C-alpha cells in the first residue's frame, strides 16, 4: 500500500520543480573518507572542513525543530546528518519531514562534527533518489530464497551480503594475480561451439539465424585451450563461465564460473603443487588466514603440506582386499551390492562412497581408472590408470589435474569407444596431430572454492542465480 | 599422403620402446632465457653453462656426420641445435635423421655455444611430440578464412598472429589495470536470463531441463549491472562476452567481448573523460605510443584532448537547416529521400550518413533523440534529447555512455511504448523503485577497440571465431 503514498511524493515533487532524480549532485567524499579523515575528533566539537556527502537514509528521528538521520553508503559505512531549522531552510525542515521516507538517497553538504557520534551539519541539502518501495526490516527475516530473487535489497539491508560479494571479487582478483606472477596469460576462447566438448555433460543448444544451424554453449574450454598450447602458448589460463545442462544441488549449478589452466613441460605432480599454492595464496590475500573459521565455530586448517593417496590402493585398504585395473565388474557390482554401468564408474563410486566421504583434511587422490578419463595421459608406469588427481577440500570436489593426453591416435580411440554408448571433434584431433607438447591442465570451481573456504552455500556465493 | 609416412614413424617408435609423447622432459630454460643470458658471446666460442631446452623443429639441414636444426619455441624465439655424431650417440644421428620430421617438438640438453648463430651442443636429446601433419610453408599463403579455421597453425607459422594474440591479452590486462587503479570492482552477472534485455537485439534462446522453460543468453549486462548500483556498489565494471542473434559483418559478430561500466555520482560528461583516459592509457601500456601506425603506412594520432559535437546541431549544419526534436518524420523522410520507421531512427541515420561517415579524428557526438535511448536520462535542460554519447574513433562506433535513467515511472513508460511495436522486466523496474543513485554507464567493444587501434579485421582480433 505505502507504495501509493510514495508515488505521490514523487508526483508532487515534479510539480514543484523539485528534482527527485537529479542528473548530478556534488558528492565530494564517501563516508569512509569522512571517517578516515577524522578518527578521534573530540566528541561534541566542530571542525570546519566542508564536504559533500550522499547515501541512504535508514535511521530517521523527526524531532521538532531538528531532525536526525543515519546515512549509510553502499559499502555500509554509516554517517549521521543533522537536518536543522537554524543553519538554513525552515522550509527545508518542512520538506525534509514531508518528503524524505526510508531507503531514500539524500545528499547533504556542510561542516563535519561529532555530537553527544560522527555527523555533518548541512548548509545545503537535496534528494538524489526517491524510493517507491520501503526496505523490509530484515526480520521480516527474508528467506534464503527471496534474498536471492532480490539481492539488491539484501546488499542494502544485510551486512554479510556486502562481505560475500566483496569476498568473491577479492578471491577472483587474488587468483588472476597469483597466475600472472607465474607468467600465465589469460586467453578468451569461444562460448558458442559447433559441438561442445571438454567434459561429460549435456550442453545447452540454441538456434542461429546467420548459419541456420544449432550451436552449443561450452561445457568446458579445455579443447580450445589445448589448441592454444599447440599454437605455442607456454602457460595459459581462462576464468569464465561454463554451462552444463543438468539439475541443481548444493555442489551443482547449470551455469557457474570455472578456472582452467595449462602449463607446458610439467605433470600432474607439478600442477597439484601450483594448485595448492594458489589456494593458500588466495585464502591469504582474501581471508587473511589459513586457519579458516566456519559457522560451526570450528576452524579448518589449510596450512602446511597436503596428503596424496592413490585411488586403487586407498580403496583396497578400505574394502579389505586388492582392487586393481584387473578386477571384473561382476566382482565390483557384488561389492557394490554388499554395501548399497562399468569398471571405471564402479571404482570411483566405491571409492567416493568409502574413502572420499570419510576424508576431512585436504587430500589429493590420484592415479585414476582409464575408462573415465578419456583426455588424460596413461600413467607412466602403472598400467590401467591415468595421471590425474581430484582435490577434496573440506569434503568438496574442488579441482582436478591431468598430465595431458597429447597423443592423437590414442586419443582418437578414447572417443571412438565413448561413442559406442558417430562424429567426433575432427579439428580438435587434427590439432593434436600438429603436435601438442607435454603439458598439465587443471580446473577449479570458483563457487566450490568459496564454499570449501567459508561453509557458504552455492546460492550465496553467486551474486545473481536462479 | 605424407600423413601416412608419419603415422608409421610413431608406430615404429612405440615398438622400440622409444617415447613419441613422454610424460615429462626436463626443460630448464625457454629459448628467450638462453638468449637473455648470453647476449654477446664471441661467436664460434663455447661456454659450459648447461641447459635443457625444447621446442619446434622448423629448419633442418641433415649434413652427413653432423645435422643442424632451428628450434623455435611457441613465442617464436629461435635457437639452433647441432645434432652431432661425436659428443654421444652415433645411433642418435641415425634416429635423429630417420625419426625427426618438420614441426616436431624436440628436447635437447647440453652446453650453449655460438658458431660461424646461437646454438646448443647436445649431450642428451629426445623427442617430446611427433607431428602427423607437416606445417604448410605459409606461402601456401593460407587464406584469411583458413587461418581462422586453423589458428593454432597460424600461431606457429605466422609471426603476426603471435603478436596479435599477445596484444589482445595485453589490452585486456591494461584495461583491468586501468579500472582497478580507479577503484572499480569487477562483478560477474548472469549469462542466462529469464528475459534478455539491456539493448536492442534478438537474443539466443535455449531450452532448460531443470526448469523446462526457455532461457535467454544475455545481449547485455546493463540491467543486472544497474541492480548492483542499487545494491550499493559505488563503481563497478564487467568484461565478458555478450551474444546478439544477428548477421556478421566487419563491425558485427554474434558473440563478442564487451566492457560495461557504472560509476555513481557522475554524468556522461564525467564518463567520456574516463573513457578517453582509459583508451589513451590502454594504447600506451599495450602499443607504446598514441601515434598509432596502420597498414597504410599512415599514423592516427589519438593524443591530446578530443572534440565533442552535438547530434541535432551538427546535423543541422550538414543539411543546411534547423533540425530539432520537433521536426516531423514526413519532413525527415523527404530529406532521407532527397539523399538516399520513425523520428529518432531518422535522426541518427541522417546524422550517421552525413556527419558520422565524414569524421576522421576522434569525436564524441552527444545529446541524442529520446526515441532511440529508452534507458538513458532525459537531458538536464535541452528538451527532447537524452544524455548519451557515441565515441567514433577512426570512423568506428567504439563506445557510448549515458547519464542513467534512474526514475522508475518514467522508465516504465519508455518500455510500455517500445512494446507497442506485453511483459516487461518487472524485477528490473522493482529495483529502480528501491532507489538507484545518480550514475553514468558506458560500454565498449574490445574488438572494435583493437580494430580502431590497429586497422585489423574483426576476424583477426579474436583467437577463435566462426
Ligand atoms: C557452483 C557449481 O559448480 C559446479 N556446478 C556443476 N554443475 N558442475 C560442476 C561444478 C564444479 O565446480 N565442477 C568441477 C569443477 C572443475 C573440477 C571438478 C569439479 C563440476
Ligand atoms: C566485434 C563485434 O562487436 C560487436 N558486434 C556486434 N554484433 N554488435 C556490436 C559490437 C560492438 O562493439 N557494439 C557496441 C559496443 C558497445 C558500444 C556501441 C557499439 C555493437
Ligand atoms: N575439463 C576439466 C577440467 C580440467 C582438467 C584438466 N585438463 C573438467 O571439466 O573437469
Ligand atoms: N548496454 C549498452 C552499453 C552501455 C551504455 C551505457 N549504459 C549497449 O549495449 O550499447
Amino acid at each position: 500500500e505505502q507504495f501509493r503514498i510514495r508515488r505521490d511524493k514523487r508526483a508532487r515533487l515534479l510539480a514543484q520543480g523539485r528534482d527527485p532524480y537529479p542528473v548530478a549532485v556534488p558528492r565530494t567524499h564517501t563516508l569512509a573518507e569522512v571517517r578516515a579523515a577524522h578518527p578521534d575528533l573530540p566528541i561534541d566539537t566542530a571542525t570546519e572542513d566542508i564536504v559533500g556527502v550522499a547515501g541512504r537514509v535508514i535511521f530517521a528521528r523527526n524531532s521538532g525543530k531538528l531532525c536526525f538521520a543515519t546515512l549509510q553508503d553502499g559499502d555500509g559505512t554509516q554517517l549521521q546528518v543533522m537536518i536543522s531549522l537554524d543553519k538554513v531552510g525552515q522550509a527545508a525542515l518542512d520538506a525534509w519531514k514531508a518528503d524524505v521516507d526510508l531507503g531514500d538517497i539524500v545528499y547533504v553538504h556542510g561542516a563535519v562534527i561529532s555530537s553527544r557520534e560522527l555527523s555533518v551539519l548541512a548548509d545545503c541539502w537535496r534528494i538524489a533518489a526517491k524510493s517507491l518501495r520501503p526496505l523490509p526490516v530484515a526480520h521480516k527475516e527474508m528467506s534464503e530464497e527471496s534474498r536471492v530473487r532480490q539481492r539488491y535489497v539484501d546488499l542494502i539491508v544485510r551486512p554479510e551480503a556486502r562481505a560475500v560479494a566483496r569476498l568473491r571479487i577479492a578471491v577472483v582478483r587474488a587468483i588472476r594475480t597469483a597466475l600472472q606472477r607465474r607468467g600465465f596469460l589469460e586467453v578468451e576462447t569461444p562460448v558458442l561451439q559447433t559441438l561442445a566438448g571438454g567434459a561429460a555433460a549435456r550442453p545447452f543448444a540454441t538456434h542461429s539465424n546467420a548459419l541456420d544451424i544449432d550451436l552449443y554453449l561450452r561445457i568446458a574450454p579445455e579443447l580450445f585451450l589445448k589448441r592454444c598450447i599447440v599454437g605455442g602458448f607456454d602457460k595459459v589460463f581462462e576464468l569464465n563461465r561454463v554451462f552444463r545442462n543438468e539439475g541443481a544441488d548444493s555442489t551443482h549449478s547449470p551455469e557457474f564460473s570455472m578456472l582452467e589452466t595449462y602449463q607446458t613441460y610439467g605433470t600432474y605432480d607439478d600442477s597439484a603443487v601450483v594448485t595448492r599454492e594458489l589456494i593458500q595464496e588466495v585464502a591469504d590475500e582474501a581471508i587473511g588466514t589459513r586457519q579458516l573459521p566456519l559457522p560451526d565455530g570450528s576452524v579448518y586448517d589449510i596450512d602446511g603440506e597436503w596428503a596424496t593417496i592413490q585411488m586403487y590402493p586407498s580403496l583396497s585398504v578400505a574394502l579389505g582386499e586388492e582392487i586393481t585395473p584387473q578386477t571384473t565388474v561382476d566382482r565390483l557390482r557384488g561389492i557394490a551390492d554388499s554395501l548399497g554401468f562399468g569398471h571405471g564408474k564402479l571404482i570411483e563410486e566405491l571409492w567416493e562412497r568409502t574413502v572420499g566421504k570419510s576424508l576431512s583434511a585436504p587430500t589429493f587422490v590420484k592415479d585414476f581408472p582409464v575408462q573415465t578419463t578419456p583426455l588424460t595421459r596413461q600413467h607412466r608406469s602403472i598400467p590401467g590408470v591415468t595421471e590425474k588427481w581430484d582435490l577434496y577440500l573440506r569434503g568438496i570436489e574442488l579441482a582436478t589435474g591431468y598430465s595431458e593426453l597429447s597423443d592423437p591416435v590414442v586419443q582418437r580411440e578414447r572417443f571412438a569407444d565413448q561413442a559406442r554408448a558417430m562424429v567426433l571433434d575432427e579439428d580438435f584431433l587434427a590439432a593434436l596431430e600438429y603436435g601438442m607438447p607435454p603439458c598439465t591442465g587443471t580446473g577449479m570451481g570458483i563457487d566450490r572454492l568459496l564454499m570449501s573456504l567459508t561453509g557458504l552455500s552455492i546460492r550465496e556465493t553467486v551474486l545473481f542465480p536462479i
